């Protein structure tokens, strides 16, 4: 048997900064105390995994990215109750220890084990993989790139066992963040105008969180207009361009709401653009709610003012949910036909094909590509 | 009688930036449609009125500063339906004209008529004041420095008869928005840790309103030690100065509080403490309400992972009351004797005297100076 | 595009008299000649759209209400030649045909084309509206509780484009009405003492009217004394309730004003207070407008010689304004700053709180409620 | 002389209702204070007083009726000086005090001294007729059916001694009553269409009206035919009955005019054809002019959405002439040779032949019958 034994398989690489990847032949660990060893089913390309290629998110080297998949428990550690051999999971880059005070707050979601800092070991400060001889870290309490990871009993969630792998693991990253930031972070309310920049996977998914939540005006933005068909799809009763004009987007959201721009959502991951969702709230009563995750050492510079007179800007993580508690409920409300992940996943390709995925991805011809083991 | 007539008084005038007050004789004008000339009886020295003197508050010269008081209405123009003469009144900085979208918003509270942007002039873009043969312009919807003003029907605000008008000139202003900032722009809950930078008269005020809202441990940040005293009068568990230690304030902060700074309140006006204070609340469910008026044209630039985390920044005009709604229920409330007014008025002088007024203000020798008519 | 094409969107339809809405899924035709496919942006809630619901105004079922409202030209039939796509409108439930000899009478304003009869069909005699399969009837020539709706050329108003929906909706009847009700039809004169039955949104705007005109002495009355606020505000100088006496109310108006009730205005919508409206003004000088309009099937039985020494007796559509003519002449006016629209509405809800709207009217807390789209 | 003493003479009078008249030999009191005696040199036979012999009009018994004649005085009270002894006058049924406010508006002439009520006596609430011991009551604060009799200062118009009594006295009541029914309350248009119900002696005075108010149409009703040739002669276009056909006589008129009926007089005295009436003139633009005086204690119950769309209806008492300043201009009008009455009295009778008077004028033999002393 493969519990208790270090488990051979393969795992997409990565040596070295800005370096394609590597599929090595790589040696798991078995999960010491309270960890928990999962065989990865099917795991997607989140735009954040690219992050670290591009080296505009901090991380050690070598690592295994990924972090939105979906798994069987092939072993539990010493100490594990929350999950048996043979339970399909899902691999939670944002834990919930339930004992810290974010956790233990209604209105915190960001775990004290949260890897914010690029620390790319399990909790008690080592690693769980090695590849010739030198070990490999992990990526956000995860790393899905690999057939076998080795994360935090705090960083599982016990899903359904009807739920398919290739679908509900967006209920990892990608879904959860743009739905959540809606429903949960902005809180968008019926009848409201929203206003979503980046129209990729997480913002399809905010969109999806909006009209989810009520909202009669959904502006999708994008440069990418090729986004617009599947935007207008999925809720956004219109999309538009900053190239459109050569007047601020700010001024435009204005004129085509007359002023009443409720909630505007960063979902890029640029700085400029993240001064334009504030610009484009009410400066009253507007919110403006940022999902891009900001380069890595960028510092913001803005006028104040926009937000002196009233407007309310806030930050996201995993839309705001507390991991091990929603992501089960998330997996049952799909179950329930409730949403459609479907229209999110542009591919579906076997995990060799990973150097394609990032290939696609990088060209805007893909939202969410399934990898499957 | 006055009534319909031009009426020659004395007034504070300002004839240009960085220039002491001429106490001149002026001519007001009789109240037009919809318009109140109110004599005032009390008004107090708020720091706002300074940066019109400092140059850091645009303004058009001459001006006729003040926006804090008490007073009684003198003459009604044309239409005016919610006030009579000799009613006793609290002129609004912050208009409530009740049919913007703003007033509409039960969220809302910048009213368009408000004067954000300098213009010197009522609704109907002219002034009331002349003196020497030259229009005065008007600050912020009222001008208090006088002993008589006149004012849009919208920024008038009719209170119960029996109110010390040199106690309830506060709530004019510097009260109103420090108890607002906490109780209902930030929301602070019960229970939780507030974080205070500044203990002017706005301070203070936020220091009662976290008091009203029953936060457990509310601490005082200032430079002048002297503050202090007065700062645990009206509810601080405990102040500190930025000076004490070398380590960043919010290390300070974190490590007094076991890492739980629930809300920070920058009650200043600089924008190194308006980014001291949103780093100081506790980076995923923290709040940090910015009170203090960001000095002109002054770009900040911070850093960007500050807000990710998940922390709130937003913005405070005038405690995020509703002017009209809510200035008469909170004189209700001070003759309910919800709160006392007395220990941030720290000297009452005759109106002659703004001079030395404006320097105790600045030697930090004073929270709130009431001038009397 | 959609020009040509058959729209699917939601509307508000009754199924049945004496039933709640329903929001269905419903399909749009294409204008044919002479007629205009307009966008809904705002509706507001008139009381007539009420009666429909309990039975007291005459339709065919099922049918889609709603009259007063303000829109954007989606498109425009053949032969059309008044407004073109793009163009802000305001549909009219009053025709203007310039063809028939109320239209073509100076004192007159009922076109041929109005639908007085519960015809809930186009000129051409069809319908334009689908659900389920099954035909919907119009309402009033316009039929606005839509997101689309086809109207004949004769039953539109192309207004300034400046003109912000939400507000000038109230110019395609209730404001219209009761201020032309004044203005036009009881020809108000100078000097002058008016008596206004009933103060919700048309009543309030009678009184505007009135005062208007010159009127010295606007008496108010309502059951409501909640509806006394803002009689007073708008221009009444008293208000008063047929409950305040057990006397007659005519007899209390003439010991009030020593009988020299010059006009009086019956805008609610009974029989008894149209008596009332009646033998309240001068018997031998007096007028007496009927705005309301009298439940389906109800004879009015009354005594003669109140009619015999004197009183004029008239009704009054749409304040008797000559629409087309009209209406763009009300919207520039507004722009001007003539007459204050806001002070009628007290709700702006987004259009999927239709019943909401409806229960605040009947329950009395209501004057306008503008739906919003 | 007969100057301060009591006269006595003959006079028709009525014992009781449903009786012929009876020619006694009465006292009459000299005039009181303010008040006039005159003699009676010819007086016409109204419909008006048959009313009072059929039941159907209000009035004490003993009664002299009689209320159109022309006179001259005899002799004057204490303090009158407005007439003289000797001087023409035509007595007013309708007074003209001015001093109420009627008599004080322009728009009125219904003065409060009116007998609207069938007192039968003076102003201060006496008679000063007397036959057999027992006094005999006066009638619309006239009486005129004897050689002598006193009405009060205010019911006195001094006309032109030049004036034809015989013809002037038409100028009483009939002419002035119908002429300005249409030149005064109906304000009849030029172009304009008419149609008067009723063509006896009032009707054809409104017809005369109509053709000096340049009316095109005047279309004349009444179940009489014989009446038809009169009515052409005097000015109408046209005449029918209601029983030339059997549908309504609304849309018959409608059918006639092309739905364009501008004004309509009800000159009959039935609650049926004032509806009929009502119902004829155009829906929206259209004028009713009640004439016609209705039973005593009879409700009439019409459609009320007949005056709701438009229809003005109003009473009219006295054609709309204030009595004492419009009587002398008609006749001196008569004698500027303006309009002919001539057409209106088919007979001239000494006053002992009232009774054939009344048999011709229940019998449609006559229009106006003149009795003469
Ligand atoms: N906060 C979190 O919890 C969380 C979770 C998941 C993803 N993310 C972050 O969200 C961001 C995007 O997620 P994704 O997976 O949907 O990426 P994505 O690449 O699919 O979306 C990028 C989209 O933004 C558009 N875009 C790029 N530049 C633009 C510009 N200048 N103006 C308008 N549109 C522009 C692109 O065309 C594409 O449509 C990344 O920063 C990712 O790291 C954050
Ligand atoms: N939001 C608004 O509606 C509104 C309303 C009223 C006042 N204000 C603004 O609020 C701020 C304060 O008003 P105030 O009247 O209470 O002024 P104040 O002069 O009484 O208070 C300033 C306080 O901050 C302290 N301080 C100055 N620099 C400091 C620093 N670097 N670190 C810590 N403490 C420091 C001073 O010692 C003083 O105690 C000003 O910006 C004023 O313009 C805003
Ligand atoms: N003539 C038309 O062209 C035209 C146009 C618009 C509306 N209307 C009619 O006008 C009438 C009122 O319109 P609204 O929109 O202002 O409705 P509304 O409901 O807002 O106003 C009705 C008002 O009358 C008061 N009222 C009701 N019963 C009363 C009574 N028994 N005695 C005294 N006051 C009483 C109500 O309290 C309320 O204040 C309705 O009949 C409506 O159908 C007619
Ligand atoms: N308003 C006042 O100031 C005033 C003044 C004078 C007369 N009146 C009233 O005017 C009315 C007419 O007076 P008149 O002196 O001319 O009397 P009248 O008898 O001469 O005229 C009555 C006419 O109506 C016709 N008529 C009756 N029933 C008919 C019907 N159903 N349809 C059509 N025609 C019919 C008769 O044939 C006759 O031609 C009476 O009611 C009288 O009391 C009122
Ligand atoms: C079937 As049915 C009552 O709508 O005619
Ligand atoms: C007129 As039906 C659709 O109720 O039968
Ligand atoms: C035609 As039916 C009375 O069923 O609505
Ligand atoms: C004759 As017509 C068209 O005005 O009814
Ligand atoms: C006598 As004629 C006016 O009908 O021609
Ligand atoms: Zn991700
Ligand atoms: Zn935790
Ligand atoms: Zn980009
Ligand atoms: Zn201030
Ligand atoms: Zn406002
Ligand atoms: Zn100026
Ligand atoms: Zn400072
Ligand atoms: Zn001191
Ligand atoms: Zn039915
Ligand atoms: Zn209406
Ligand atoms: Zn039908
Ligand atoms: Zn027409
Ligand atoms: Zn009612
Ligand atoms: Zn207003
Ligand atoms: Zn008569
Ligand atoms: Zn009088
Ligand atoms: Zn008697
Ligand atoms: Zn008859
Ligand atoms: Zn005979």
């Amino acid at each position: 048997g493969t519990a208790g034994k270090v488990i051979k398989c393969k795992a997409a690489v990565l040596w070295e900064q800005k370096q394609p990847f590597s599929i090595e032949e790589i040696e798991v660990a078995p999960p010491k105390t309270k960890e928990v060893r999962i065989k990865i089913l099917a795991t997607g390309i989140c735009r954040t995994d690219d992050h670290v290629i591009k080296g505009t998110m901090v991380s050690k080297f070598p690592v295994i990215v990924g972090h939105e998949a979906t798994g069987i428990v092939e072993s539990i550690g010493e100490g594990v109750t929350t999950v048996k051999p043979g339970d399909k999971v899902i691999p939670l880059f944002l834990p919930q220890c339930r004992e810290c005070n974010a956790c233990r707050n209604p209105d915190g979601n960001l775990c004290i084990r949260s890897d914010i800092t690029g620390r790319g070991v399990l909790a008690d400060g080592t690693t769980r993989f090695t590849c010739k001889g030198k070990p490999v870290h992990h990526f956000l309490n995860t790393s899905t790139f690999t057939e076998y990871t080795v994360v935090d009993e705090s960083s599982v969630a016990k899903i359904d066992d009807a739920a398919p792998p290739e679908k509900v693991c967006l209920i990892g990253c990608g879904f959860s963040t743009g739905y959540g930031a809606a429903v949960k972070t902005g809180k968008v309310k019926p009848g409201s105008t929203c206003v979503v920049f980046g129209l990729g996977g997480v913002g399809l998914s905010v969109i999806m969180g909006c009209k989810s939540a009520g909202a009669s005006r959904i502006i999708g933005i994008d440069l990418n207009k090729d986004k617009f068909e599947k935007a207008m799809a999925v809720g956004a009763t219109e999309c538009i361009s900053p190239k459109d004009s050569t007047k601020p987007i700010s001024e435009v959201l204005s004129e085509m709401t007359g002023n009443n721009v409720g909630y505007t959502f960063e979902v890029i991951g640029h700085l400029e653009t993240m001064i334009d969702a504030l610009a484009s709230c009410h400066m009253n009563y507007g919110t403006s709610v940022v999902v891009g995750v900001p380069p890595s050492a960028k510092m913001l510079t803005y006028d104040p003012m926009l937000l002196f007179t009233g407007r309310t800007w806030k930050g996201c993580v995993f839309g705001g949910l507390k991991s091990r508690d929603d992501v089960p409920k998330l997996v049952t409300e799909f179950l329930a036909k409730k949403f459609d992940l479907d229209q999110l996943i542009t591919h579906v390709l076997p995990f060799k094909k990973i150097s394609e995925g990032f290939e696609l991805l990088n060209s805007g011809q893909s939202i969410r590509t399934v990898l499957t083991f």
